[PDB]
């Protein structure tokens, strides 16, 4: 769903204070995320 034209990456994920940021590896991506 996230990323269909990947294949078999690797995914990381990393949250600071108060936001969250999602990397993908492999096709090199960056998405913005925030719930609190
Ligand atoms: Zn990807």
């Amino acid at each position: 769903v996230i990323c269909r034209e990947c294949g078999k990456p690797d995914t990381k994920i990393i949250k600071e204070g108060r936001v969250h940021l999602l990397k993908c590896m492999a096709c090199g991506a960056i998405r913005p995320i925030r719930m609190i």
